[PDB]
C-alpha cells in the first residue's frame, strides 16, 4: 500500500536525522570509551552487574536496521550506555567521569534532536 510505503519514509527519514544525532554523541566520547561492549573475556563478571549492556557500535547496528521506530526508544540505548557505566565503576575513575561528561554534553543534542523529529514530523 501507498500509506505503507509513506510510514518507511518517514521510518527513514527519522533514522537519518538518529545517524546525525549518533555521530555528534560520539564526538562528545573522543577516548572512545563507549565505543565498542565490554567484553567479557575482560570483565568476565559483568553481566552479573549489568543486565542490559549497551555501547555506540551496538546502537549503530540497531540503527542502520532502522530499528529506532522513535526518539525515545534511540534516547532509551544512549541511557543505558551512561548508566550502566555509572553503576559498574566508581566516582574517581575515568570510566566514571567520562560518562557524567557525555551525559552533560550529549543532553544539549538531544534537546534540539527532540524539538526536530517534533516539527517535522
Amino acid at each position: 500500500s501507498m500509506e505503507q510505503v509513506a510510514m518507511e519514509l518517514r521510518l527513514t527519514e527519522l533514522t537519518r536525522l538518529l545517524r546525525s544525532v549518533l555521530d555528534q554523541l560520539q564526538d562528545k566520547d573522543p577516548a572512545r570509551i563507549f565505543a565498542q561492549p565490554v567484553s567479557l573475556k575482560e570483565v568476565p563478571d559483568y553481566l552479573d552487574h549489568i543486565k542490559h549492556p549497551m555501547d555506540f557500535a551496538t546502537m549503530r547496528k540497531r540503527l542502520e536496521a532502522q530499528g529506532y521506530k522513535n526518539l525515545h526508544e534511540f534516547e532509551e540505548d544512549f541511557d543505558l550506555i551512561i548508566d550502566n557505566c555509572m553503576k559498574y565503576n566508581a566516582r574517581d575513575t575515568v570510566f566514571y567521569r567520562a560518562a557524567v561528561r557525555l551525559r552533560d554534553q550529549g543532553g544539549v543534542v538531544l534537546r534540539q534532536a527532540r524539538r526536530e523529529v517534533d516539527s517535522i514530523g
